[PDB]
């Protein structure tokens, strides 16, 4: 899951668009 990792590198922290 790509959610997953995004929350892993600090999700609004890191500024990649979380996945739909």
């Amino acid at each position: 899951d790509a959610y997953a990792q995004w929350l892993k590198d600090g999700g609004p922290s890191s500024g990649r668009p979380p996945p739909s």
